[PDB]
């Protein structure tokens, strides 16, 4: 899937180069299935909880982080065009 871009066949199954929106439907599986992101700079980039640096997508397939990090960064999903 998704041309232009780089590539999207081995670990992205929906996302670009990440590691699946899966670890996202990971974040909002415990804080709700209704599915979640993952580093949103909403706000402003330098000024959020202290994360999105653990990739929870890079940072899970990278730094083996179960679903106890998902929980933890339990962040608001932030829908405006997901899909």
């Amino acid at each position: 899937m998704f041309p232009a871009m780089p590539l999207s066949s081995l670990f992205v199954n929906g996302p670009r180069t990440l590691c699946g929106a899966e670890l996202v439907d990971a974040l909002q599986f415990v804080c709700g299935d209704r599915g979640f992101y993952f580093n949103k700079p909403t706000g402003y980039g330098s000024s959020s909880r202290r994360a999105c640096q653990t990739g929870i997508v890079d940072e899970c397939c990278f730094r083996s982080c179960d679903l106890r990090r998902l929980e933890m960064y339990c962040a608001p999903l932030k829908p405006a065009k997901s899909a």
